[PDB]
């Protein structure tokens, strides 16, 4: 019965990267390996099975700073934050398998799957 | 060129009306007369000129209290808010002049649109 707004959560999340690249309440910088990424951790848990998890533990709710995996592949992980937060996951056959295993860890179902899907129309 | 994920937008902001519900990393108070309502700084900047404005001023940025105009209607403003974190607007006789009055301090240009065509229509 209440009128739809088509597009009104893609704007949302385009504001929210725009905020994300300004830096503006942004509240953890994630790093993998030699590199960092800032983020909104509301977004991260949005979207992330292992950040969901990380940060709905009152234990871990204020960390400021997360560290992954060593192993993580930092390219991998960029190209699963920009998919956070546009919509768009940018698979090749370069970067398939890293973007593969790095869902996986985030814990990203949807994401794997469809990484799944890209490998067998290879 | 990148896979273009359709529900992605609509997922994210339904997980951030999640968050809200438990409270979690919440960051502000939106005091409204006698009522109250937490959110996300990030949604509102991302839904309203008016808070846009606020916290993107490095004066106001880390407020945690907003006091707004007495003179809002509180229902005006939970209706928005919750639009804010939906996508849905629940426009009726009893409440268009309340919600489109209050759109407008908000600084929702396009919910004002809305507004007036929804006057138009009746
Ligand atoms: O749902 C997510 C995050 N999200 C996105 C994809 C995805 C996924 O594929 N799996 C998992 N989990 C969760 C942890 O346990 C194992 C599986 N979470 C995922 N956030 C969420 C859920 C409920 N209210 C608020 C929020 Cl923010
Ligand atoms: O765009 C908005 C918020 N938003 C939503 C509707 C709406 C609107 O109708 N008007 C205005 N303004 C802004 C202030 O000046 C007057 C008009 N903002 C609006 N956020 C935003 C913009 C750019 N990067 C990051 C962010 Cl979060
Ligand atoms: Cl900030
Ligand atoms: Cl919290």
């Amino acid at each position: 019965s209440q009128i739809q707004f088509t597009r009104h959560a893609s704007d949302v999340l385009l504001n929210l990267n725009r905020l994300r690249s300004r830096d503006i309440l942004t509240d953890v910088v994630i790093v993998v390996s030699r590199e960092q990424f800032r983020a909104h951790k509301t977004v991260l848990m949005a979207c992330s099975g292992l950040f969901y998890s990380i940060f709905t533990d009152q234990l871990k709710r204020n960390l400021s700073v997360i560290n992954l995996d060593p192993e993580i592949n930092p390219e991998g992980f960029n190209i699963l934050l920009d998919f956070m937060y546009t919509s768009r996951l940018n698979l090749r056959e370069g970067n398939i398998m890293a973007v593969m295993a790095t869902a996986m860890y985030l814990q990203m179902e949807h994401v794997v799957d469809t990484c799944r899907k890209f490998i067998k129309a290879s």
